[PDB]
RNA sequence: CCUCCGU
């Protein structure tokens, strides 16, 4: 079963104004309500993009 | 994916 399991937190961005962020608003369609981390307006998952390396 | 700088 799903018990244990680490988390990868990859930080990255900045460029914008954080007009009195509400501590209840969305960081990121600027919806007021939900947060980032529950904007509908992300995409749906499991699903992100692979760096797939190949010489250089 | 894009606008997750707030964990
Ligand atoms: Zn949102």
């Amino acid at each position: 079963a799903t018990v244990v399991s680490g988390q990868k937190q990859d930080r990255q961005g900045g460029e914008r104004r954080r007009s009195q962020l509400d501590r209840d608003q969305c960081a990121y369609c600027k919806e007021k309500g939900h947060w980032a981390k529950d904007c509908p307006k992300k995409p749906r998952g499991p699903r992100g993009p692979r760096p797939q390396t190949s010489l250089l």
